[PDB]
């Protein structure tokens, strides 16, 4: 009983911080980090993230300054957010790639929000499986007869309790995104 509701929980949270990170990496006026984490440039024949190879750092609220690692890696970092789907286009002075954040067109506002909707709607199945599963293992404890009948009426309980815990928390992400989107 324990085990397979503990472990749910635990997963339910997981896969909460998972969800967060996630929608982090949506372009949105005032830039953040997460939205560059996606891109990626051939670094010695392996896809590098270039969130890997570089500083990023956000000064004023659209305006982002990024600092390559290795020097000689700037064209491939700054040719690589150019060809990104963020809608920027960066400039640099030798060693600082600088990229300005536009305003976003309500034209992409609401596909952005159509992403950020999607993102949630991965992550809430996921925690409906976690569900499932500890489920199905309180089912099997009760046919064979494991624990009281009490017992695990209570355990239900709690799992379906918890589950609509973190389904409610992926939804406040997604509407705090979406807030986001929209301001």
């Amino acid at each position: 009983i324990d085990e397979a509701l503990f472990d749910a929980e635990e997963k339910m949270e997981k896969a909460v911080a998972v969800a967060r990170d996630d929608l982090s990496t949506i372009r949105t006026g005032r830039a953040n980090p997460g939205m560059f984490s996606g891109i990626t440039i051939d670094y010695y024949g392996a896809a590098t993230p270039i969130t890997q190879l570089a500083s990023i750092n956000v000064p004023e609220a659209r305006l982002v300054v990024i600092k390559p690692y290795e020097a000689n890696q700037l064209r491939a970092i700054e040719t690589a957010i150019r060809n990104s789907d963020l809608g920027v286009n960066p400039t640099n002075d030798g060693a600082l790639i600088r990229v300005a954040v536009p305003q976003l067109t309500e034209e992409r506002r609401r596909e952005l929000v159509k992403q950020a909707k999607h993102k949630g709607e991965e992550a809430k199945v996921s925690v409906r499986n976690i569900r499932r599963k500890a489920m199905e293992e309180l089912h099997r404890i009760r046919k064979e007869g494991e624990a009281g009948e009490d017992e695990v009426g209570r355990a239900e309980k709690d799992l379906d309790k918890t589950t609509h815990q973190y389904v409610t928390q992926i939804d406040e992400l997604v509407k705090h995104k979406e807030g986001e989107l929209l301001e």
